[PDB]
């Protein structure tokens, strides 16, 4: 699987 930008950082819950 792959999605992780790379501003996901602060993206979680």
């Amino acid at each position: 699987v792959r999605r992780f930008p790379w501003w996901w950082p602060f993206l979680r819950r």
